[PDB]
């Protein structure tokens, strides 16, 4: 489960990194950053400048938001929770 | 279900596209982009410039956020999940 | 329930409108808009300029986000759902 | 539970405050504000300027979003709910 969500999230972010670096001309790190804050809805960056970028972003959000949050709802629920919970046992 | 959420989300986005292109003077694609990132809470754009735009946006958010996320919670839960899940079966 | 969430959300937004119009010097409509997009996490505006504004915003988010989304999870779940659901009955 | 989420959220915010004040050169209050609106996804600020800042932010979001919202889902569910609910009893 967690491993699958791990991989699925990775592929989605790889696609975004490749897309934004190419179409929006961003350095890879900036393309990855944009992909991450966009799918997590933080969105603390300017929007894409090209229409291709805007269209892809619309589809990217609808298809990737569900997956990203599913992974987050496990990275802290089935991994970080025990670490803290089980440790709260004297 | 999914088909209904599909249509309901479409109508909501069509209304936003028409509104922002008219009142905020945005090109249709930009009006659609604003509608999408606003309802998904990504919000990586400047805010509306007119008071009419601000008021509509407030109401648009309250009425559309629930629907948009309901659709997302199906586009990946009752469509993308199987595709990946059932495929994880050797 | 819905009526209570309705009122509770109203009071929270009234407080934000009063605060931002006074401390950040915003016109009431802009103060209301900021309060709304902040609590719904859309956040498509610049941040507060004063430290008082930043501190209040931090507390406002933690205390208001839960309520706002609770109301949204009813404005479309116990009001908009039937309207569309029951109507989907030939 | 609530007390644990309280503390866990505090530590996460302390780390962010220390990181952004040092690496992004922000005044402590601004570093705390950035940490808060980033993890709650409000994101109404410009993005980090350094690559170190961008990388940390990516990891910070994935590891902190789950915790922050878990705490919020209690600050209003197991603390603010009763205060209002039990009080709605004539
Ligand atoms: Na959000
Ligand atoms: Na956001
Ligand atoms: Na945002
Ligand atoms: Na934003
Ligand atoms: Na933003
Ligand atoms: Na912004």
């Amino acid at each position: 489960e967690f491993q699958v969500l791990f991989v699925l999230t990775i592929l989605t972010l790889i696609s975004g990194t490749i897309f934004y670096s190419t179409v929006e001309g961003l350095r890879p790190i900036d393309a990855l950053y944009f992909s991450v804050v966009t799918l997590t809805t933080v969105g603390n960056t300017p929007p894409p400048q090209t229409d291709f970028g805007k269209i892809f972003t619309i589809l990217y959000i609808f298809i990737g938001i569900g997956l990203v949050f599913g992974f987050i709802h496990k990275l802290a629920v089935n991994v970080q929770l025990p670490s803290i919970l089980s440790n709260l046992v004297p």
